[PDB]
């Protein structure tokens, strides 16, 4: 297993940022994959998590204005992080539904007008 995340920058809010995350490796079609994030002092919560089936879940704090979405030519998973807030800033990280390792993420900043 290996989780790779690209992606990433300094936004401002109302502004819109892609993520990436790419599952090389062991079976990439077993479980889900999840995209979680983690402020300074907070603990690491759930973003959104996309199944096999294409079917998808998300925190009642980005329901709306991120996507999460799959290619599975390429096997990669997108974070669609749109009409960004100041909320948003975070470290964000992808995660496959059998658990394990963290991958070392991609750090996101929102500013203010």
């Amino acid at each position: 297993v290996q989780l790779v995340e690209s992606g990433g920058g300094l936004a401002q809010a109302g502004g819109s940022l892609q993520l990436s995350c790419a599952a090389s490796g062991s079976t990439s079609r077993v479980n889900a994959m999840g995209w979680y994030r983690q402020t300074p002092g907070k603990e690491r919560e759930l973003v959104a998590a996309i199944d096999r089936s294409g079917a998808t879940v998300y925190s009642e704090s980005v329901r709306g204005r991120f996507t999460i979405s799959k290619n599975d030519a390429k096997n990669i998973v997108w974070l669609q992080m749109n009409n960004l807030t100041t909320e948003d800033t975070a470290v964000y990280y992808c995660r496959s539904g059998v658990l394990g390792s963290w991958g070392l993420g991609t750090q996101v900043t929102v500013s203010s007008h």
